């Protein structure tokens, strides 16, 4: 099985681009990261920052996770992100996503040793 840290990287990191420049970015990335393999993952966010900068969020502002857990951290600065969400007309295996680029603070859940991001909670 994939570790939790590795799964976060695979689902959320896209350091190769500064931001989504096409409306088709989500359709391509969701497929390339195998997020449409068995089904269409409904929502997913990609972060366009270095891995080191995202990992550093685990030493930033400690906040509560939506679930009530307290191992969430909010980035001090905003980051370039792309939200990917299935449109009303999406049906596996013909997954279709709307791409929305923005600059926001990210909130992630951290765990382990080393203490790294294991889940993407939200953006603000
Ligand atoms: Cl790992
Ligand atoms: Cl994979
Ligand atoms: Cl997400």
């Amino acid at each position: 099985k994939e570790t939790a840290a590795a799964k976060f990287e695979r689902q959320h990191m896209d350091s190769s681009t500064s931001a989504a420049s096409s409306s088709n970015y989500c359709n391509q990335m969701m497929k390339s990261r195998n997020l449409t393999k068995d089904r269409c993952k409904p929502v997913n966010t990609f972060v366009h920052e270095s891995l080191a900068d995202v990992q550093a969020v685990c030493s930033q502002k400690n906040v509560a996770c939506k679930n009530g857990q307290t191992n969430c951290y909010q980035s001090y600065s905003t980051m370039s992100i792309t939200d990917c969400r299935e449109t009303g007309s999406s049906k596996y295996p013909n997954c279709a996503y709307k791409t929305t680029q923005a600059n926001k603070h990210i909130i992630v859940a951290c765990e382990g040793n080393p203490y790294v991001p294991v889940a993407f909670d939200a953006s603000v």
